[PDB]
């Protein structure tokens, strides 16, 4: 079927982990939605938004250097939580997850000598940064807030902000949502 | 866990497909996208969206009706495409089981008496009718076009319009998009 | 030819009935554009757009379900009325038809299992509601005025008026009127 | 009954046909609505609209003069055509026919001395000229495209519009639309 | 004094239904006054006002298909209340309550061959949806803040809110308000 | 339960009054809207709002009082009339009725030393004035027309105007509408 280099290979797995975790994103959010949570769902709503969007950048890469992709399809994702603070531990998980990921694929990339998928995937890293520090954050203070949730609420409606993306963001497939 | 009534497990299982059928509407559009077709390809990241938007409507009113959720895992779905009038056939019968799916749905619906649910999915139905008929369009279009993938792209390009939503649309949780 | 569901079959005689309604109404205003009743004349002018829409709704449906629909012809309709007062009526009585006619289009698909037919039409029972309640309005003001028909002219120029449509109308072939 | 001048007799007639011909347009349109040909279809809709109009302007011609006027019912059109350039040929044909007609009146007014007559039909000629134009340029383009029906669609895109009317139009019962 | 059909004579009932709601929602509404918690008094000062809304156009259609209609008087509705817990189950029950009494009238409609009537009350079904989860909400809320009431007050502020109503509301006798 | 004075005790009476006045004037204003005299409707069904704005004025005067008070059931108020001529006599019987009733108040509040509750009603003394006198205005209007509606319709249209509400009026409880 044609020679795949193993960036190639391993960015393949790594859209199918994208839109997974857009999944997750989404069933964290209607776990927070059902327990009336809205800020909380608020915020997760917008994060699936934004994992879709990467998964679709990850998509347009492939196009744009003539690479044959699949759309996977999408692993069962977890939707049983006993309380909000396992909900949020599970997304801080992920996000580690997904920057470990993110570091393998840019390690495998500038072993095989791939400098436009080196190049593609440091504003993934730039995004890693700021995401899994909000994750932490809102861990943190859910530890504070305890079984009183009305405060993380609070927290979350004054403090954290969805705000305008910057540039340096690369095009995604089908316009960036 | 709790007395399901089969409306309530059918719409779950709705919730499934229409997740699947933006998955497999995502993976057309990369297919047109592929092989250098990009307002078909607009096309359809238009309606993978529309489709992720209905599974959102679905999920919401199980929500409201404070019915448990699941957020499911999406099967594999179909990349391989010979030709174009395939995968343009593909979304043409995706749509008609669509359709049908929605019909059972009434229909289960009316059998056990579930008046919110009977009156939820008019607005489904509403919307299988433009839908289909559109897909049946572009279909007919891509087999008077025949080889000659231009004149479909412009026929794409000039008469098929996704216009601003119409109101009557129930609440999508996390927002319409 | 092609099997015909009786929806479909019924539904054909349906447009032709509204094709006949609008004529009738046309013929319903002329006779009040002759005997010096222009408020009158202007709002039965105004109902006989009206119903040519709903035409053109329906034939609009068929075409979106790619049924085959035939335009058809136009029986002859009345022109010769002694006073208002039997026009009034005759259009009270078309009006009360029509309802009855939607009523059993609705009951055919519900028994056939048209689920896109059954929500149609909705919209439509909607409108006979408005419709006849406006049409029974004008036949009591009518008898009230008894032959003084100024007082008509007036009921009908400050209190009758044809307000901007409301969504939730269907498309028309050819654009609403 | 009253004594009835052939210009009336015959006027009476051309308010029937002009109805029929408003019909035979909107079956036209819906055959190209039906054979996905849109711009052909939009085309076809504004004329049954300008013909429909035609027939309310020789109504309230009629209503004008105090002479007596029926709305008449419509003959069966037709709707079963095999290609796009029978339907085109008919129209032609039929404008063609109405040209006739209009010729006939203006000759029958002028043998009998009805001087209003003479000069209100002044304004149909002046229309038939234009659209007899626009149908022929239709036809021949139609056949220059041949079996590529694409390309008679943009000819219908870029060059035929319908314009605002002019003045000199005169009066339509309940109003020109 | 005339042949009365039951979904006629259920529809009075349910009008008296919806006048004694409405000042059971004003005497809720009165008791969070008194306990300083206008928040929660002004959503139900506002929802007392909806609920007449509700009977105006149950009012209005009766109205409309000129069946004969009266106004009722209301029954003793509830004042005491120990703690507001208790007065946001009532409103919950209440409106479960209604939304049973709707689906009855949907059914007996139904029944009884009244397309007007089944048709008109889609729109009750769909304002239950959302009115019922907004209640359940609010009891959820109130049981998570226990004897803490200014957090319950502090979600009313931020997350209830009423938004102006869409469309597809049927007319209320003497306009909605 | 604690030491009522009569003020209290009879304020509470004039609460239940006005409640059901306001339900009384809807009960005219739907005969008005059935017998189409839609002028006449309109009037009504802004007196009955501004009858229920006067019961919230009173509910509210006794929450800033902290006294107890009791939203209570309405009697069954009258929905048959004859002619026009009773329900206009209705009307101007009960509001010469809630002139008196708010005279017992004043009286009473002045008897007791509720110095508060003598400067309350003045408000009320004044609607009073200008209420009755429309009332009065209206039933010898009617009396003029004798059987001749339109007459009335026509005063009732251009001479009756329900103007923006001067200020000196209380709070309402929920906000005047």
């Amino acid at each position: 079927e044609g020679p795949k280099t193993k960036f190639h290979a391993l960015m393949q797995e790594q859209i199918h982990n994208e839109f997974t975790a857009a999944q997750q994103y989404v069933a964290i959010a209607v776990y927070f939605d059902s327990e009336d949570l809205p800020q909380l769902a608020k915020h997760f709503y917008s994060q699936a938004v934004e994992e879709r969007n990467h998964a679709m950048m990850l998509v347009q890469h492939l196009l744009d250097r003539d690479l044959r992709v699949e759309i996977p399809g999408v692993d069962t994702v977890r939707n049983q939580f006993d309380r909000p603070r396992e909900a949020l531990a599970l997304a801080l998980d992920q996000e580690r997850t997904v920057t470990d990921q993110v570091g393998r694929l840019t390690a495998v990339a500038r072993d095989e000598g791939d400098f436009l998928g080196e190049q593609f995937m440091q504003w993934f890293l730039q995004e890693q940064i700021e995401e899994v520090a909000l994750m932490a954050t809102l861990v943190r203070v859910a530890d504070r807030a305890g079984a009183n949730l009305f405060e993380l609420e609070n927290f979350v409606a004054r403090e954290v902000d969805v705000a305008p993306a910057a540039s340096g963001a690369p095009h995604a497939a089908g316009g960036r949502l």
